[PDB]
């Protein structure tokens, strides 16, 4: 489906040789991006604004400067912002082009991704280039450069294997799987790719990356979540224990309780703990698999409905 | 804290007799509410608008402060969610309050203003959150009805069962119109404690303005999974991308069963080792990313 974009890499090969850990770069004529449905509605800045009934993110030294200390803004007032140096991000663009939504969903299935995985489109736009510093995300991306050139640094992440959080060149959960020392800010010793119109970059989860640019760019970014097994399993375990009213009862700050009544609670918890262990022990792979439509990314979830409501 | 507000009712009483399951109604002079830090800049609809620098919810769509007053006349109700942003004075007070309520530290908590007129509000539903409500202007009609279908619900539900809820549902639901239910006419200086689970609806004949303090209701199930998660997340077998089996070849799915049987066992084992201190220590987790996200989304709109 995508296979017109990445041709001559097959898809079989994309899934065996590349996804979900090694980036793939695919050069070609920008024209061939038309095989995506809705692509026309996103080929230029003006096309996007024509369609984007939602608040637009604006990012720039021109905001620090017009706030003496990043924000949202009406689409009407957005070209004004762009013409003053300042990057625009149009999140959840798929909301306004149903055809690309239909596609992304087909893509989702092709990537054998869990059905409840988050998926959105975003367009980035900046008149005097820009970029961002070294960091890794927990999402995976297709990036389609439509206009301009952006220069990308890419670097295998040797510190963490399958990260579940964004990080910038450590949070309480990363320290638990971080190993070794980080790479230098300039990502020296990193693969350097310059994305030009018609270039598609598949950006796997966790790959260190930074960008520099000094030309007007326009890019369609497609973002998927990477739900881990942990996620489905806890969901499944949650399905199991949720009917037991004991597990529903309002939890309580330990610190609050007195000495005496605390002890009494350790008895109750220990016993809940037994039931959670018995229930875990009887988890089947089906039960895990059937939890594949749960929300694994409430943070994208809330953002999606909120933008629906602002529409 | 609010001994003041609900006097003659004691805090000892309120926690023993009412929270977290029995509604309470407490009447008196609205000057009592004068003590809620920032009550002044919320005492009227005009005030609320002067400070409320965000999109107002109309009932459901979101809307400018400007477009909102038009939907008021048209009888839609106005939710000024996350008002605490605009009077952060209140946030101290509330933070003391969840302390005294003995709620887990990472329990969600916001202020909301509601205002309605002619004559609208909210059809019958119950919430997984709990609220103090404070009547400031006007008279709001409330129907109330003991939930006899579910004990400690984990989601909202309106008269219409989802998957999770259907697991714990019992019996016949109430009538749509909520007969067999206590009506209650909340007037200025009235406070109502609305416990989680209780069926309720609102209607405002004339103009009403009410301040509302929502707290989340984190279950043990929540703290336990949080805690189970801290244990397991360091093991990389658990961070691997999941798949949708429906996709895979019969061979490839088998290979996945085995892979999973081996996680399941490690999971059973780490769950066998969970202490209660591990659970009490996850009390600061975030049990409601939904709210926390709205809070920041709204911040960016200010
Ligand atoms: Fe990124
Ligand atoms: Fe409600």
């Amino acid at each position: 489906v995508l296979e017109s974009i990445i041709s001559p890499v097959t898809m079989s090969e994309f899934l065996e040789e590349y996804w979900p850990v090694k980036p793939l770069v695919a050069r070609g004529e920008v024209e061939r991006f038309t095989s995506i449905p809705g692509f026309e509605k996103v080929r230029t800045l003006e096309n996007v604004l024509a369609i984007y009934n939602n608040p637009v993110m604006v990012v720039g030294d021109a905001v620090i400067e017009e706030s003496e200390g990043r924000f949202l803004v009406s689409p009407a007032e957005a070209l004004e912002w762009y013409e003053k140096g300042a990057a625009l991000e149009f999140d959840f663009t798929d909301l306004f082009i149903p055809q690309v939504r239909r596609w992304i969903e087909k893509l989702k299935a092709e990537l054998r991704l869990p059905a409840g995985t988050s998926s959105k489109a975003i367009v980035y736009a900046a008149k005097n280039g820009g970029g961002f510093k070294a960091h890794f995300d927990a999402y995976t991306n297709l990036i389609f450069q439509i206009q301009g050139e952006k220069t990308w640094k890419l670097a295998k992440n040797e510190n963490v294997s399958n990260p579940m959080q964004h990080y910038d060149l450590y949070p309480d959960d990363l320290q638990s799987y971080w190993k070794g020392d980080p790479p230098k800010e300039d990502l020296p010793d990193a693969e350097i790719v310059n994305l030009t119109p018609g270039t598609m970059l598949y950006l796997p989860r966790g790959l260190w990356h930074s960008t520099k640019s000094d030309q007007a760019t326009l890019a369609l970014n497609i973002t998927f979540g990477q739900p881990a097994w942990l996620d489905l399993m806890l969901a499944a375990l949650r399905k199991k224990l949720i009917s037991d009213n004991r597990f529903r009862e309002l939890a309580v700050n330990h610190q609050s309780l007195h000495e005496s009544s605390k002890s009494e609670l350790n008895g109750y918890l220990e016993s809940l703990i037994q039931t959670l262990s018995e229930n875990a022990e009887t988890l089947t792979p089906e039960q895990i698999f059937q939890s594949q439509d749960s929300d694994f990314d409430p943070y994208q979830s809330t953002q999606l409905v909120f933008r629906q409501l602002l529409t």
